[PDB]
């Protein structure tokens, strides 16, 4: 009875395979749920079709003669002021529209058919409020402005997926900072001062560290009893690790040496290797004790999952 056409926008249009009564074919096609109709004089697909929403909202498809664009607006019961617009090329390029209230553009969204795109919002005064180009590799730059124009916020993603966020304050200085890993792992800086120092916060897998930034390097501080372990993180994100007790007896005392071509901590009591923390390529930390007398490492590494042991191994 019909053919199916496949049309731009993942849609497709039934074409009767006869003319009907008149010199003309119908057609039919549903869009989010709703069937729309026409007739058209050609029997490729192409014309228009319409239907009307049960809040009497109008849709209007809009198929070019060649199938080479379709057009799909929605409109208020007035069949005039959008409510939104699609236009899907065949080469699968589209722009896609939102309107706020007064049938005003209100967001756009171009794809191009690597499915890089560009976003942009707009306020009810017609200005820009946010812009979202994203590339083809999948990474993106986000914008957010205030009502001045000025920079809010700015998110910038690589395609690995890592990303820098920044706030900005009304001088136009960085007031927050949130740096994400590859690994999904987090620095959160926040309070930042004219001087780039501020609070830190390390958001791991079960954990958060908590230190402070300055210009010159990121500390995480975890301490327990007379012992502070700091975990420094270097601008390009190198991690080195010390450890400080205030403990004056020797046979008490912790110390501990880094090694930064193992990424390992090793802490020593009263002449013996006690343990060895190792700060992992994924920003896991894991445990492992040496035997009683502090010359071989026993049992397997510990991975840990909460702060809790981050303080019992340093005890």
């Amino acid at each position: 009875n019909s053919v199916s056409v496949d049309l731009p926008g993942s849609m497709k249009v039934l074409v009767s395979k006869s003319s009907n009564a008149d010199g003309k074919y119908d057609l039919i096609a549903t869009v989010d749920a709703l069937e729309l109709s026409g007739t058209s004089d050609k029997n490729n697909g192409s014309g228009v079709l319409e239907g009307v929403k049960a809040d009497a909202s109008k849709v209007k498809l809009t198929i070019s003669d060649d199938l080479g664009q379709t057009t799909l607006e929605v409109f208020k019961s007035d069949g005039s002021t959008l409510v939104s617009k699609k236009v899907t090329s065949k080469d699968k390029s589209s722009t896609y529209e939102k309107f706020n209230e007064k049938g005003e553009l209100s967001e756009k969204k171009i794809t191009r058919a690597d499915k890089s795109s560009t976003y942009e919002k707009f306020n009810e005064k017609g200005e820009l409020s946010e812009k979202k180009i994203t590339r083809a590799d999948k990474s993106s730059t986000y914008e957010k402005f205030n009502e001045k124009g000025e920079l809010s916020e700015k998110k910038i993603t690589r395609a690995d997926k890592s990303s820098t966020y920044e706030k900005f304050n009304e001088k136009g200085e960085v007031s927050e900072k949130i740096i994400t890993r590859a690994d999904g792992t987090r620095l959160e800086y926040t309070g930042i001062k004219s001087d780039g120092s501020g609070k830190a916060k390390e958001v791991l897998k079960g954990y958060v560290l908590e230190g402070t930034l300055t210009a010159e390097k990121t500390t995480l501080v975890v301490k327990e009893g007379t012992v502070t372990l700091s975990k420094n993180i270097s601008k390009s994100g190198e991690v080195s690790v010390e450890l400080n007790d205030t403990d004056s007896s020797a046979a008490t005392k912790k110390t501990a040496a880094w090694n930064s071509g193992t990424s390992t901590l090793t802490i020593t009591v009263n002449s013996k290797k006690t343990k060895d923390l190792v700060f992992t390529s994924s920003n896991t930390i894991t445990v492992q004790q040496y035997d009683s007398n502090g010359t071989s490492l026993e049992g397997s590494a510990v991975e840990i999952t909460k702060l809790d042991e981050i303080k019992n191994a340093l005890k």
